[PDB]
């Protein structure tokens, strides 16, 4: 509905199609990593690095936000 | 910097950024779930097609157990 570029899921679908053609046991994490890092980047940019505002926007507590940032080496 | 560059549509991450930029341009408190569902649905669809419906194969490719995959499919009425 709100995530378009048309909807995002179509870009994900096409990316997976190209990937499979180029062929694994970490596909979920592989995709999550490619989706979470940019999400964290954008939300942090939007709140100017304010973790509380970012967490609240995403609907997750600050602790989980910081865990994700750390996981991707963004701390 | 980034985990991988095998997902392209021109990295997939760029599409996510564009979708978000365009979203913000349009109060939010569920952005993570919004993005998670928009990405998990197509992933499960494509993985299941690749494994021709074999759930055990899909879970193994995805790196999760049978039950978790089961839970995800149900959530998106794909069960």
């Amino acid at each position: 509905d709100v995530l378009t570029v048309k909807p995002l899921r179509d870009s994900v679908k096409q990316a997976l199609k190209n990937y499979f053609a180029q062929l694994v046991n970490d596909l979920y994490e592989l995709v999550l990593a490619e989706v979470e890092q940019p999400l964290l980047d954008m939300v942090m940019a939007y709140t100017r690095g304010n973790q509380t505002r970012a967490a609240l926007m995403m609907g997750i507590n600050r602790g989980t936000l910081r865990k994700k940032l750390k996981k991707y080496g963004m701390n």
